[PDB]
């Protein structure tokens, strides 16, 4: 009963990694951003074109355009559980590779402090 | 398997409502859509220009301007912190009113059936 409230905190903390992540996600539309992560701080590359490309694929799944076929409490169901799949870092199908690689992607993303700074 | 299954589902549908609320505020800036949620679909109103203020307000809070002074990882904490509030429908003051009310007015909002539409 005091795991309950650890789970509430886990959840909470997933959800801001959720937040941090749609940011990410979104700087990664921007072409100075991508090619400062496509080159390294000094030639040692945060991303190649493959994992950038994998980004690109993932954020098509989890922020997806909105289709007439579903309604709204439909829409978000794959994305919710790839979001959640993601977090989790399995090793399941997914885009080109596993979320496992995804999140190892995400995670030297988050932390290169490329985010941090301002360029 | 059933206690696991249970616990992650709920996380995920939590998720899922949050990517949904997110849309819905999104949409909230739009004049016609702000518009056509005052006025029903027969004068009676899924909101009200206090409602709609007030969820003007949170998105503030959940979608924070980027502040340099803050790291990424710390950027979010309080946003994470309101959409929690938010799903599990607190009485912790926000906005001038609380997590409760907000959730109600969202609720309404789901329960409109306005999104299921599309109109881009």
């Amino acid at each position: 009963r005091r795991e309950q409230l650890m789970r509430e905190e886990a959840e909470q903390k997933r959800l801001k990694t959720v937040l941090e992540l749609q940011y990410v996600l979104d700087k990664l539309g921007d072409d100075e951003v991508r090619t400062d992560l496509k080159q390294g701080l000094n030639g040692v590359p945060i991303l190649s074109e493959e994992e950038l490309s994998l980004l690109d694929e993932f954020y098509k799944l989890v922020d997806p355009e909105r289709d007439m076929s579903l309604r709204l409490n439909e829409q978000y169901e794959h994305a919710s559980i790839h979001l959640w799949d993601l977090l989790e870092g399995k090793e399941k199908p997914v885009c080109g590779t596993t979320y496992k690689v995804l999140k190892e992607i995400v995670e030297r993303v988050f932390q290169s402090n490329y985010f941090d700074s301002t360029h």
